[PDB]
C-alpha cells in the first residue's frame, strides 16, 4: 500500500497494423498479505481506414477507486479512474465535454459464463471517469479487481504538446479494437476482444471475455483478494 498510486501504461506504436501495442503489469493484493501479478499485453487497431494518430513512445498514468453503493443490493463495483499522459487529428472534437458511457461484457471463465453491465459518464478533458458496474447474471465468479482493465482509454487527458500522440481519440467515431492477453502469475489467463465507438453520443466498449486454465481454488476463483 502506498499513498500516491500510479500504474503505467506503456504506448509503443504497431506501424504494422496501423495501431499501438502496449505492455503493463498489474499487482492485486491478496488477503494473506501477498500479491498476485498480472501480466497485460495489449493491441488496439483502428475501425475505419481514416487518418489516425500514430504516437511515440510515451505512457498513460491510472489511478482507480474502487468504491461500493450502499443501497444496491446485486453484485456490483462503483469505480473512479483517472488517466493522464506523458512523456516529452480531431475525433478530440467530442471529447470536451462530460460524455456518457455503457459498458458491456460477455464472459467465460473456466466454464462459468456471466455478464457485467456498466454505465456513467467521463470527461476526457479533466482525465476522469465514473461508472456503476452492475453482474446482471447474478454473482460473479472472479473479482471484481480483476476486471477493471478489461472494463476506454480515450478518456485520457493529454497534455497540449502530446495533443498528436492521442491515438485512442484519433480513431473516433469509427472507433478501436482492443485486444489484451492478461496472464496471472501462477494461475490462469484472460483473453480479450473489445471494441469501442460511439453509438449516438453516449460511448461503448463492448467486449468479449474468455478465461483459461484458472485454479478452482487460486487466488481468483477463490475470491481470495484485497478488495471482498
Amino acid at each position: 500500500s502506498s499513498l500516491y498510486n500510479s500504474h503505467k501504461v506503456y504506448i509503443t506504436a504497431d506501424k504494422q497494423k496501423n495501431g499501438i501495442k502496449a505492455n503493463f503489469q498489474i499487482r492485486h493484493n491478496v488477503e494473506d498479505g501477498s500479491v498476485q501479478l498480472a501480466d497485460h499485453y495489449q493491441q488496439n487497431t483502428p475501425i475505419g481506414d481514416g487518418p489516425v494518430l500514430l504516437p511515440d513512445n510515451h505512457y498513460l498514468s491510472t489511478q482507480s477507486v474502487l468504491s461500493k453503493d450502499p443501497n444496491e443490493k446485486r453484485d456490483h463495483m462503483v469505480l473512479l479512474e483517472f488517466v493522464t499522459a506523458a512523456g516529452i487529428s480531431k475525433g478530440e472534437e467530442l471529447f470536451t465535454g462530460v460524455v456518457p458511457i455503457l459498458v458491456e461484457l460477455d464472459g467465460d471463465v473456466n466454464g462459468h459464463k456471466f455478464r457485467v453491465r456498466g454505465e456513467g459518464e467521463g470527461d476526457a478533458t479533466n482525465g476522469k471517469l465514473t461508472l456503476k458496474f452492475i453482474c446482471t447474471t447474478g454473482k460473479l465468479p472472479v473479482p471484481w479487481p480483476t476486471l477493471v482493465t478489461t472494463l476506454v482509454q480515450c478518456f485520457s487527458r493529454y497534455p497540449d504538446h502530446m495533443k498528436q500522440h492521442d491515438f485512442f481519440k484519433s480513431a473516433m467515431p469509427e472507433g478501436y479494437v482492443q485486444e489484451r492477453t492478461i496472464f496471472f502469475k501462477d494461475d490462469g489467463t484472460y483473453k480479450t476482444r473489445a471494441e469501442v465507438k460511439f453509438e449516438g453520443d453516449t460511448l461503448v466498449n463492448r467486449i468479449e471475455l474468455k478465461g483459461i486454465d484458472f485454479k478452482e481454488d487460486g487466488n481468483i476463483l477463490g475470491h481470495k483478494l484485497e478488495y471482498n
